[PDB]
RNA sequence: AUUAAGACAUUCGUGAGUGAUUUAUUUCCAUGAAGUGGCGU
């Protein structure tokens, strides 16, 4: 918008008025209340003495990571995580079969990729 | 003038020597910085 805070500042251009340009700056950046962040492949890691807690857990994370979302406004979306490896071992699980599984009603969207994206 | 008289149970002597109020004990357990758009029909 147009203010001294805003990340992005909206002003006036030579040009013609129906479009705007905008400008970046970092202090305002540096001092934003929440950012969208993605990060590349981190670790997760659980300590128990009980081994069977170990082993049941083992069993359900990758349900739970394909049914909770995390971050602000995580029912539209955001911080979706999925189980690549558990201890050096590859986790093929179905995610329709896991959603289905755990929710009531499930939709899935005919979303498509032009080649080029 | 009498089987009598005379005579400090007294001198010397440190209640003292060696001795950590110390060994042991997690200011912990629980918890989503998160909820939500609306008019422009």
């Amino acid at each position: 918008g147009i203010n001294t805070n805003s990340t992005i500042i909206l002003k006036k251009s030579n040009s013609d008025p129906r479009k705007k340009e905008a400008e970046f700056k970092e202090k305002n950046w540096s001092q934003i209340d929440k950012k969208g962040l993605e990060w590349q492949d981190f670790t997760i890691k659980i300590f128990s003495l009980k081994g069977d807690l170990i082993n049941k857990i083992q069993t359900y994370l990758p349900a739970f990571f394909i049914c909770h979302n995390f971050g602000t406004r995580n029912n539209k979306g955001f911080g979706s995580f999925t189980v690549e490896y558990i201890n050096n071992q590859k986790n093929i699980c179905n995610v329709e079969d896991t959603l289905k599984e755990n929710f009531a009603f499930v939709y899935k969207k005919k979303i498509a990729l032009s080649r080029q994206s």
